[PDB]
């Protein structure tokens, strides 16, 4: 019953109740819940002393809760570093190489820590403190591993590959990754605002890179600028949707009259925005005409990325 009631307690409930409950659970050997209740009461020293006095496994959520942010006034930096080393040492004894690494690097020990993360393979923990660590080799090694992944499922991986090759001064790898990022952000996630960000940064990066052939660099820069202009016109179409949906649609229909559009904006996403609009108005008949025109232009592309399965089915039910 104490476990069930303390799950209806949380980090928003009264610190005095959390303290009474934690004191009771400490007297009754329920150390996991006592630590969760102490961390909910912000008692980081008592929580870590209770973990160390009973050799407790430190979970990623527990270790995150014990992470006092640099922007907080709650602890001095020396005690913060000692706490983070003690957590990291504990995670290292516990075989959690990836988490030990995040906590050693928040504490200032770095290159052995990064090699320990790469051996563990943990994708999110690789993102978190190559961000923290601020060193060249760490950014390149982390980005090179993260680039191998199906990163589409974890947008933090994408933000971090970008941050890393930019901070790691590896500009052609970054320009290729921002271009592929704009492509997988557009083609599998339909997020043109984040992809225009990615193209703007691809342009900055490729312009600052030392290419082996200036004609290839200039033609890719001109292609990126043309892509940015077309993508910005599609972003203007999405933004105008909440002000004039008829003009927003007309701009999307006009964008479907643009030549070679698919090299810049997937023809399927424009159809997907048109289809999502007509589905959101329950105008499944016009939505169906747009899905037929999409299926005519794109036989090979998987429709389930460009249009939600619920929106495709929504029309086939109209």
């Amino acid at each position: 019953a104490l476990q069930l009631i303390a799950e209806d307690l949380d980090e928003t409930s009264d610190p005095a109740l959390l303290a009474r409950c934690s004191d009771f659970f400490i007297e009754h050997s329920q150390y996991e819940r006592a630590v969760e209740l102490l961390l909910a009461a912000r008692k980081y020293q008592e929580a870590l002393q209770l973990c160390l006095g009973q050799n407790m496994s430190i979970t990623e959520e527990m270790a995150e809760k014990m992470t006092v942010a640099k922007d907080s006034s709650d602890l001095p930096e020396e005690s913060r570093r000692e706490l983070l080393e003690q957590i990291a040492d504990c995670c290292m004894r516990q075989g959690s190489y990836h988490l030990a690494t995040k906590k050693y690097t928040q504490a200032g020990n770095k290159l052995k820590a990064m090699r320990a993360l790469l051996k563990s393979g943990d994708t999110e923990k690789i993102t978190f403190f190559a961000s923290v660590s601020r060193q060249k080799e760490i950014y390149i090694m982390a980005a090179n591993y993260l680039q191998s992944l199906d990163w589409r499922k974890e947008p933090e991986i994408m933000k971090n590959i970008i941050g890393f090759y930019t901070k790691g001064r590896a500009l052609d790898l970054l320009a290729g990754f921002y271009d592929a990022c704009a492509q997988v952000e557009i083609d599998e996630y339909q997020n043109y605002d984040k992809a225009h960000g990615a193209l703007t940064e691809a342009y900055k990066c490729l312009a600052k890179a030392k290419a082996k052939s200036p004609l290839d660099q200039e033609t890719r820069l001109a292609q990126l600028q043309s892509r940015m202009a077309l993508v910005k016109r599609f972003i203007q179409a999405r933004r105008t949707y909440t002000e004039d949906p008829k003009e927003s649609i007309k701009q999307c229909e006009l964008l479907l009259e643009e030549p070679d559009l698919d090299s810049t904006i997937r023809i399927g996403d424009v159809y997907g925005f048109l289809v999502e609009h007509y589905v959101r108005k329950e105008e499944y008949q016009t939505a169906y005409r747009f899905l037929e025109e999409m299926r005519r232009r794109l036989p090979l592309a998987n429709m389930s990325y460009y249009v939600s399965p619920q929106a495709v089915d929504a029309v086939h039910r109209g």
